[PDB]
């Protein structure tokens, strides 16, 4: 499914540049992995791209959401500001991180 499978203390960090989550490796144990968004994470005029970087510098209002309500989804909302310099609050789905051996890593 994705790290948040085998994820808990999941927190944002570095003001939404930094994902902070303590997931199982493939031998059980608990490990603490973080994720520089800012460096996988991009703002395409208000729309998240897997693979971007630095969107936290166009993303405001950085808000994470590890276990969205009962249905537990990693998703990360912010608002994200466009070419123009604008602003709209986006959300993406934080799913496609995944836990390898105890690593964080988008796919």
């Amino acid at each position: 499914m994705s790290y948040a499978d085998s994820s808990r203390n999941a927190v944002l960090t570095n003001g939404g540049r930094t994902l902070r989550a303590e997931c199982r490796n493939a031998d059980g144990n608990w490990v603490t992995s973080e994720l520089d968004l800012d460096t996988i994470i991009g703002n395409n005029d208000g729309h998240f791209q897997w693979g971007g970087q630095n969107f936290t510098e166009t993303a405001e209002d950085i808000r994470f959401h590890p276990k969205e309500g009962a249905a537990e989804q990693p998703i990360l909302r912010a608002r994200l500001r466009d070419c123009n310099g604008e602003f709209h609050d986006r959300d993406v789905n934080l799913n496609r991180i995944q836990n390898v051996n105890g690593r964080l890593v988008f796919q």
